[PDB]
């Protein structure tokens, strides 16, 4: 788990180093004066390495007072609240993300080749999916409620959407029958299940080193 944590949160901070440019920062001589906390991304980055993080809920702890300080110093309704607000947003979203499903969290930011057909433990469902103005695509499920299932699909940019139960079809479905449109960019999510589940069959899972 300490392993994993490091090059996870290596994985997060990077993605959240960027979007926290853009600049005039958070070092006023009135930052003492507001703010009780002080932390910053190279702070935050430094806990990384350092391994100073006894979990997720710490590191959350620690976007979250980021957070609260930039809103403290500049105003709740202010510009610079809104991006962090964002940032903020886009870092829990990843810890969503990473807790649903570690393999695939590790293989979607590491992205060695193939990396979408190597099989997680429990193997992902498999289905057809369509969104407005588009056919069936295939895709895997990362989980599901009564009336909406939550998929990553095959091919180009790997979307994510959530999909009306109706708009469904189990991959065991014939795919001459139903509606969609043949391009190439199918045609090549297409090839990418048949390697999944080919991997699937041959217990071929990912090995880093
Ligand atoms: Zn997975």
């Amino acid at each position: 788990n300490k392993q994993e944590m490091g090059t996870y949160l290596r994985f997060i901070v990077s993605r959240m180093k960027e979007r926290a440019i853009d600049g005039k920062d958070s070092k006023h001589p009135m930052y003492r004066r507001l703010v009780h906390s002080a932390v910053d991304v190279p702070t935050i980055q430094e806990k990384v390495n350092e391994g100073k993080y006894r979990s997720y809920e710490e590191f959350k702890a620690d976007a979250q007072l980021l957070l609260h300080n930039t809103v403290i110093f500049y105003g709740a309704d202010s510009e610079q609240a809104d991006i962090a607000r964002m940032l903020y947003k886009d870092t829990c979203h990843e810890l969503d993300e990473l807790q649903l499903c570690k393999n695939c969290f590790y293989l979607s930011n590491a992205r060695p080749d193939n990396w979408f057909c190597y099989p997680c433990i429990p193997n992902h469902e498999l289905v057809w999916a369509k969104m407005k103005g588009f056919g069936f695509w295939p895709a895997k499920v990362m989980q599901k409620e009564d009336n909406q299932v939550d998929v990553r699909f095959f091919g180009h940019h790997h979307q994510r959407a959530w999909i009306p139960s109706e708009n469904i079809q189990d991959i065991t479905v014939n795919v001459h029958r139903l509606h969609v449109k043949r391009s190439m960019g199918w045609k090549k999510a297409c090839d990418e299940l048949e390697l999944h589940q080919r991997f699937l069959r041959e217990g071929r899972f990912w090995k880093s080193k």
